[PDB]
């Protein structure tokens, strides 16, 4: 028993890190077989981030200027490449733990393990989420640019986000490892606001049957409601619409709780319409929205 | 910028991890050197639970009897002997992935990672706090025992916490490394009730300065107060007293933020007295106390 905000174990992706510098600049690079991937605005001076133009400033590096640390060894580089807003940089040498590893673009409220890095070294490992807005909420400081998000699937890293920036309002904006942005961010010193951060409602729906598989029940109610009549509910309080997707996902938690979807909808639509009332649930005084169904259940079931 | 509950990188702890079985009971071992460290209560069925006598079980265990799995290869045990509430396996061959380690017994309040692991593998990584009351809010299923609880600094692993159990509560008790309870708990399935959980003031005092380091300010005030006054308030809210102690380890962060330790204490005190009228400080909407005043300056100054 008992719920945590739990990350991936980090070893396999200690494994990758390494420190990428170009002339002043020092930030992450991940090493996967004989590539080593980094944000491409490692090649910038401050003064290049107001309005840069990464082929004009590429142009200007070789091989030999991007120098690339794995623990206290040089790695040679020989070759280079941008793709979208990442460099590729190719070393002599596959790195040895390389695990096995995919590339995702994940959607909206997926959840995913950030190794905060920096120098190459990591520092912490905490758990993300995606926001509606592409936006997550990290813990980055300078340097921290190149540190990786990832699920692992028992042997399989899924590599999913890669840090790029802060936001003026202290959230973050990121790639994946094709170098493509989550949503509008460009990696540019420019102004860029976040949209609306919506809740991930089928997150918090899957959340409060953790609550439940866990002995936090105070909120059950004896109510139930309809996708429509929840949905009017969710847009007043800025959470995302449900849909039957959702609502299919959530069937193993609905069918273990015996507790019918729309009869949790309801719950959450009084917790909504009521608030706490100064009450906690597994520990929180608000709706978690950063537990997919999927950690829910893997969480709750004890998936190595 | 941005703050989050990290946890240490778990890489250097995932290579000590190993399965135990006795007879029919498996649980999770750290291997250090040639020594793999269980739960003593391997050796029991669920029936001797209500009362073992763990030497006279013991006297019934053969080196050969406790098979020693780490990843898919056996290790060959020479030696077994009962330290206090835990079982040291001797093995013939030393840990390849030993990292530099040292046991430590933790303070109440004192914050650490865990990686949760099942038959030696892990799980997930998350950061707990030794309660006031000697018990730890965790997440451990059953197969969760023998996993264990270290702070890293640098290169050297302190582990300060073993799993062996949860309370009829599902609130987690276990031993340091010498196999000796955090509290009163004992390894037998009896009535063991927790005492009262309260909030670690110096911690939440550690987060506010964190709050305010991350932009987080609403919550400031004209106030002061003195050590007496603001301890008053915290016996009334289940807050542990503030020592000068607490408050010369929390100069630090006074003076990156130039706010007073005292002026901080008067800011908390509105907070317990007024509530958070429906506000929240970094992402949560009660006051946070699983963060120390070290952990703060470390995820604010970027320590790896
Ligand atoms: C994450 C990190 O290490 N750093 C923050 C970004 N900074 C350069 C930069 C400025 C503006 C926009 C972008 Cl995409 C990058 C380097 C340090
Ligand atoms: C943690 C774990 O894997 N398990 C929970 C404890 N259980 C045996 C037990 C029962 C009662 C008290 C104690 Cl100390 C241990 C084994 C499975």
């Amino acid at each position: 028993s008992g719920f945590r905000k739990m990350a991936f174990p980090s070893g396999k992706v200690e494994g990758c890190m390494v420190q990428v510098t170009c002339g002043t600049t020092t930030l992450n690079g991940l090493w996967l077989d004989d590539v080593v991937y980094c944000p491409r605005h490692v090649i910038c001076t401050s003064e290049d981030m107001l309005n840069p133009n990464y082929e004009d400033l590429l142009i200007r590096k070789s091989n030999h200027n991007f120098l690339v640390q794995a623990g206290n060894v040089q790695l040679r580089v020989i070759g280079h490449s941008m793709q979208n807003c990442v460099l590729k940089l190719k070393v002599d040498t596959a790195n040895p733990k390389t695990p096995k590893y995919k590339f995702v673009r994940i959607q909206p409220g997926q959840t995913f393990s950030v190794l905060a890095c920096y120098n190459g070294s990591p520092s912490g490992v905490y758990q993300c989420a995606m926001r509606p807005n592409f936006t997550i909420k990290g813990s980055f400081l300078n340097g921290s640019c190149g540190s990786v998000g990832f699920n692992i699937d028992y042997d399989c890293v899924s590599f999913c986000y890669m840090h790029h920036m802060e936001l003026p309002t202290g959230v973050h904006a990121g790639t994946d490892l094709e170098g493509n942005f989550y949503g509008p961010f460009v990696d540019r010193q420019t102004a860029q606001a976040a949209g609306t951060d919506t809740t991930i409602t089928v997150n918090v729906l899957a959340w409060l049957y953790a609550a439940v598989i866990n002995g936090d029940r105070w909120f059950l109610n004896r109510f139930t409601t309809t996708l429509n009549d929840f949905n009017l509910v969710a847009m007043k309080y800025n959470y995302e619409p449900l849909t039957q997707d959702h609502v299919d996902i959530l069937g193993p938690l609905s069918a273990q709780t015996g507790i019918a979807v729309l009869d949790m909808c309801a719950s959450l639509k009084e917790l909504l319409q009521n608030g706490m009332n100064g009450r906690t649930i597994l520990g929180s005084a608000l709706l978690e929205d950063e537990f997919t169904p999927f950690d829910v259940v893997r969480q709750c079931s004890g998936v190595t």
